């Protein structure tokens, strides 16, 4: 919409107060003009037609329960924008400040979030398995990273390239969570998953097997469920990324950690310069090694650690 940039205030899913960038034109819209070509948040109104209506509010105050998923979708999309621009010099998901669009209140009791090829989409959860999914900054950043992947490597969403696609989203969603630095961890979705159970999550990068996901290539799933296990075999790569960053000994193989920022530089470079739509795990290994070589030198600890990490999860 055409209008003037304003600043609204509201509360997110977890009941936390935050400021949000809005636009005024009769109503206050969830349209942030301060980042790129705009961040826009929409109301899907419990149906599945998308994007729905640009979110409109009469007084620029967003404290109703119905407002909370919108507040967080909008805010955490801005945080994610900031991360890619400030940390990787990437302007929005296409590198050219594409408008970022999100719809919330998608469907009824919908326990998922996704990128549909053009925008982010968030269910409200059924209140049992999930609360509104935009309350999780790692979930929001996971979803926006799917757009980044689609504009760069283009990893096909099936089998090993699809598991890499998923891990890339878990990795950067986690790196965005640490960037924001509010209760950061190597778990995925803990802020919005199972409101009646404490201490669990959708997935764990530090120990994927905690929820039945493989942490070694020898334990890879090869059936046809979940697009050939894209949310399952992602644990093999998530574990590798965790180890690159934090170090550890896994099935007897020791990895010297090099920290989250270097993890992020290496995987961002792999994603944007070396991976292709059909890359498999072995090719991801070579891409990360080449990326680390580009960044830190053939003889660096960093190259050595990437190798140890892929060794540890049985990927040669
Ligand atoms: C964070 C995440 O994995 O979100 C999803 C959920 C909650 C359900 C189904 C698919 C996805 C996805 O983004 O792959
Ligand atoms: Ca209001
Ligand atoms: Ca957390
Ligand atoms: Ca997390
Ligand atoms: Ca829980
Ligand atoms: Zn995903």
């Amino acid at each position: 919409i055409t209008g003037t940039s304003t600043v609204g205030v509201g509360r997110g899913v977890l009941g936390d107060q935050k400021n949000i960038n809005t636009t005024y034109s009769t109503y206050y819209y969830l349209q942030d003009n301060t980042r790129g070509d705009g961040i826009f948040t929409y109301d899907a109104k419990y149906r599945t037609t998308l994007p729905g209506s640009l979110w409109a509010d009469a007084d620029n105050q967003f404290f109703a329960s119905y407002d909370a998923p919108a507040v967080d979708a909008h805010y955490y999309a801005g945080v994610t924008y900031d991360y890619y621009k400030n940390v990787h010099n990437r302007l929005s998901y296409d590198g050219n400040n594409a408008a970022i669009r999100s719809s919330v209140h998608y469907s009824q009791g919908y326990n998922n979030a996704f990128w549909n090829g053009s925008e982010m989409v968030y269910g409200d959860g059924d209140g049992q398995t999930f609360i509104p999914l935009s309350g999780g900054i790692d979930v929001v950043a996971h979803e926006l990273t799917h757009a980044v992947t689609d504009y760069t490597a283009g990893l096909i969403y099936q089998n090993e390239s699809g598991a890499i696609n998923e891990a890339i989203s878990d990795i950067f969603g986690t790196l965005v969570e640490f960037y924001a630095n509010k209760n950061p961890d190597w778990e995925i979705g803990e802020d919005v998953y199972t409101p009646g159970i404490s201490g669990d999550s959708l997935r764990s990068m530090s120990d994927p097997a905690k929820y039945g996901d493989p942490d070694h290539y020898s334990k890879r799933y090869t059936g046809t469920q979940d697009n050939g296990g894209v949310h399952i075999n992602s644990g093999i790569i998530n574990k590798a990324a965790y180890l690159i960053s934090q170090g550890g000994t896994h099935y007897g193989v020791s990895v010297v950690g090099i920290g989250r920022d270097k993890l992020g530089k290496i995987f961002y470079r792999a994603l944007t310069q070396y991976l292709t739509p059909t890359s498999n795990f072995s090719q991801l290994r070579a891409a990360a090694v080449q990326s680390a070589t580009d960044l830190y030198g053939s003889t660096s600890q960093e190259v050595a650690s990437v190798k140890q990490a892929f060794d540890a999860v049985g990927v040669k």
